[PDB]
């Protein structure tokens, strides 16, 4: 996940900004310099583009069956192809039957929902204690126009102020929970390790085993039932304290839930302690995916917005503290790639926030990206691009991002888990977004509801800006130049698709708005970009009409008659960002604190497609999933 | 027009038809053999075309006098020029001496010579029991009515062919009898001598006014020859007169037979030796004399649009003296001669060179439009105004334009059937429509319009015709060729191509869709209209969309629209039989003329118009006879 956001250490560095949001959503700001090069001198253009993100969202979740991993046991019960050995920790138990018959046939170790519950607890209260939580709300659209507005299912100003505990007590049940240090486990039941952690902190994870209330339309204060239904942790002092607010004993007021840091220790020392490495990076992979998605500028992208993902949580199982020797030696084959990102995280939280900041643009523009290189702009004959990476759920965000931008994008890590949109795997799939009626201009409103195909691009690049999203120069690039058009006629300059587009993003930028036939080049102001129109994708097209550009209000970077001969010069445009910074209601990282802890743990920087260890990677011929190497 | 109407197929098929009618319309039906060769695996689907005619029209003829022409003359009664010599007439006869210098010579008897031509043709009609008022088709397409209106209604219009004048109603030509050596008046006189009484007769009464009775385009109007003259005969004939004067009824005195008229025809014109003067005759009437009816809906405006015609006034010196139809005949065209003789021998000959030219001037008129744009022809030639100007060479310029051979000029100077209106590429026509059902037409205010002149017929009157460099439907054969590029919905093609492939494809049985929506093509005709969008400039790409199949399919293709189905599809199509349908073939080796007696010249001079146009490949003009 670190490489992702350094695309592979960007000069041995990288930028991370920290969770802030207000009424569940958050501007991210930038600056920008344009330029345009003809008659060999340059003018340029400085402005500020924003992006609006939100927070609020309801994916489905599913805590089905899920396998087993024992990547955090010792060396000497573990092995590459070997396995678990059986017979080790028969002899090591201390007849052996006698053991296995009552709890040593499960082998479930598992505790990605334990971990993922601690990190969505921590970014709440991160959000509680900066002033900011607060039930979500979804902005408007409103633009003159045909204007959208969208319901949440808690209103905001009744909805709390205050991150309180998920349960709610004197309503549901809780997992029945003691304290067991026996070296001889009794009972077939998770056996959790938590000898280390403080009485706040171990009351804080014992607290969050149990179910969880949604009191707010974020997308990371989803639904969850309790983890297990009985367990016991392996603790030298009882703790009683959750149980006695479970009762009346203890009130409200004494058992606020922990500050952000508190919750931070417990997390860092849990997964330290169970050798939880590659459990949390698939946790904080998982959160991250599902974090947020970003607010349009224009009126079909809300469809985009509308759908809600569906999530494969694994149900939790952990034997770790059935066997204090379990844990007692250097930990095997734990991938490095999961080391680094564990390290990368304690040292800033704010990675995993970040990461889903950039991951959402990335899946969001990869959609549109692969449903237009699927057919090619309409000149691909056959179907020999080779998305099949889309098809299986669990290699969708990660196909996404690796057709969005180059990069190798990050695959799950574990098995059985994924994020996914069932209803957009094919990408000519409708879509109805609720309107409020006002006089419309061509968005081909039906039965005063706007029918979207396929998926719209819904935020601007200016996050991971050289994308490289298409083969040549563009927007997306950043510096292109603008050709002569291909041949001059009574109806104007005949245009390819793409310069075309690349001619209207330009003189938008530069203040002139453009008229296309086969009308002119809706975008947005605050944003300035101007997304890719409907002839570009269609396909039926493959040249189009620019009829006049006409000067806009307000005017900026003159520029001479573009589409007439003997006026027309080849201006260049090149972008530079000048200032980003994430407002609402940052901080820079270098590869120097990556160094992992590598004192008594066995590092693998191999891994098996197998268990989803790899990154898809995005060629010419078609997106594929490649391993760790 | 010998040699066009035997050059269009082959000198060895020589076809020719006879005239027919049915209330004004007949149709002329064809059966075509159409072949499909890929992969060594010939196909081939059979069918008949059909495309009809109709002899209605009403054009617009203006009586213009012109040059005087004297090439029936002895040589001795020639200068080196068409000017007769004056001297050898008086060393040979004085008054007439004096009177002389006041007696212009103008001969020329182009306008009676028609007039026995369309009276001849009309009583071939009536006796072949069919001649009418003539009406126009009604055609109905299931989404327009449409129904030219006509002047003389046919159930109402007479049956019979009557004579163009009225009972005495008005006036007629003082003729006269003529048996002297002295003209007394510069009035003309005619030499009538081998003709027989009635033929006599049915020439002098025709003389004065015709009157236009019939729809037909051959019944137009025109008023009496001359208001005075007389005919060099052995004896006076006054039967007509008993006629005028209101004595013979109009059972004894009924026009003439075919056979009679065409005698008299054949009389008058091999003594006088009126051969040049007959071949414009025979041009005029040939141009004059029918349209082809239009399979599509928008191709009525040709039927709504009349020609003009320059008819030069009548005026003859052969009945002045009786010497001067003796001797050895002077400047006689040989093509004139070879036509008249083959007129002769058959007298159907004008009408399949009438059919023929009315076909090839409607496809003429279209191709300079349609290659005004670019489509097919490289070079951008002065289509507009290069040789349509000259209104004698205009319809000359459209058969070379479309067929590719050498048109027969009129043969004479100052004489013309020109369509004025039609010079313009942005002439528009208000065709009459009662629309049933609203589809793809462009209808404001009851009338659709059109722009320029549209396809009326096929070409298959004339199939080898050569409009294009490159291979075409209208040629032979053509090979279906590789798209410039494929993409996902389908592939770009030229516009030459698309359509020659659109033209396999709904020969074989196969709807072409194309975006920037079908190719129109009619059954019963099944040839493909060029696309009226692809027609026009700044389109060179055409998007060929959706190859569906049709309710009735004969040939099984490839796709030819994706790249892994395309197969180089060579189609070929040749004419079997034709039957009008309201042969005839003649024999070259035994109509050939009189070469004694008559002096002939191969050469012409341009002033009298006397040559063809050929179609050059940097342009059409026109070039001697040499």
């Amino acid at each position: 996940m670190l490489r992702f956001v350094t695309k592979n250490s960007q000069d041995k560095s990288s930028d991370l900004f920290s969770i802030c949001s207000d009424r569940g959503t958050f501007v991210a700001h930038n600056r920008v310099r344009t330029d345009f090069k003809f008659d060999n001198l340059v003018f340029n253009r400085v402005y500020g583009v924003s992006q609006k993100f939100t927070l609020v969202g309801n994916p489905t979740v599913c805590f089905n069956e899920g396998s087993s991993y024992l990547e955090g046991i010792a060396k000497k019960y573990l092995t590459l192809d070997g396995g678990l050995a059986i017979d080790n920790v028969l002899n090591e138990l201390r007849v052996a039957s006698h053991a296995y018959n009552i709890t040593s046939w499960r082998w479930y170790d598992n505790h990605v929902a334990l971990l993922m519950n601690m990190l969505r607890a921590y970014h709440l209260q991160v959000l509680t204690e900066q002033g900011q939580y607060s039930a979500g709300d979804i902005p408007m659209y409103h633009d003159g126009h045909v204007k959208i507005k969208l319901p949440v299912t808690i209103d905001d100003t009744a909805g709390p102020t205050q991150f309180a505990w998920p349960s709610d007590r004197s309503t549901d049940s809780y997992p029945d929970w003691a304290q067991f240090s026996e070296s001889f486990p009794s009972i077939d039941v998770p056996y959790l390790d938590v000898r280390p952690l403080t009485v706040t902190e171990v009351n804080f994870v014992l607290m969050m085993m149990s179910k969880w209330h949604r009191r707010t339309n974020l997308a990371i204060d989803y639904e969850a039932p309790q983890l297990a239904d009985k367990f016991a942790y392996r603790h030298a002092l009882t703790v009683q304290d959750a149980d006695e607010w479970i009762e009346g004993d203890r009130t409200d007021d004494q058992f606020r839930p922990p500050s952000s840091k508190v919750m931070l220790s417990a997390l860092r020392k849990y997964v330290n302690h169970n050798r939880l490495y590659n459990q949390f990076y698939t946790a904080a992979q998982l959160l991250a995916q599902i974090m947020m998605k970003p607010v349009p500028n224009c009126a079909e992208g809300y469809a985009w917005l509308m759908h809600d993902a569906l999530v494969n949580i694994p149900k939790f199982g952990s034997i770790r503290g059935r066997y204090p020797f379990l844990l007692s030696g250097d930990a095997a084959l734990i991938q490095a790639t999961a080391l680094e990102d564990w390290s990368a995280i304690m040292a800033k939280p704010e990675l995993v926030f970040t990461y889903a900041m950039q991951v959402s643009v990335a899946l969001n523009t990869g959609l549109y990206l692969r449903r237009v290189k699927k057919t090619g702009f309409g000149t691909t004959i056959d179907d020999s691009y080779e998305d099949g990476a889309f098809l299986q759920p669990e290699t969708f965000v990660q196909a996404a991002l690796a057709c969005c931008t180059g990069q190798d994008a990050p695959l799950n890590g574990m098995s059985d888990v994924y994020v996914t949109y069932p209803d957009l795997l094919e990408f000519d799939a409708v879509t109805q977004v609720p309107i409020t009626v006002i006089e419309p201009a061509g968005y081909n409103i039906v039965d005063d509801h706007l029918v979207v195909v396929g998926v719209p691009v819904a935020c601007s690049p200016y996050m991971i800006f050289p994308v490289a999203a298409f083969d040549t120069a563009n927007p997306y690039c950043g510096n292109f130049v603008i050709k002569a058009a291909n041949k001059y006629l009574r109806k104007g300059a005949v245009y390819d698709k793409l310069e075309a587009w690349k001619l209207a993003w330009a003189l938008r930028v530069a203040g002139y708005d453009t008229h296309f036939k086969v009308t002119k080049f809706y975008a947005d102001n605050g944003d300035t970009w101007t997304h890719i129109p409907e002839f570009v994708t269609d396909g039926d097209v493959m040249e189009v009409f620019v009829t006049a550009i006409e000067r806009r209000a307000r005017h900026f970077v003159e520029l001479p008659r573009l589409n007439s001969p003997a006026f027309f010069r080849s201006v260049e445009v090149s972008t530079t960002i000048y200032d980003t910074h994430v407002q609402a209601g940052a901080s820079r990282i270098n590869l120097d604190y990556v160094k992992p802890v590598s004192t008594g743990i066995q590092v693998i920087n191999a891994g098996e497609l197998k268990n989803y260890w790899g990154s898809v990677r995005r060629t010419q011929q078609g997106l594929g999933v490649v391993g760790l190497t």
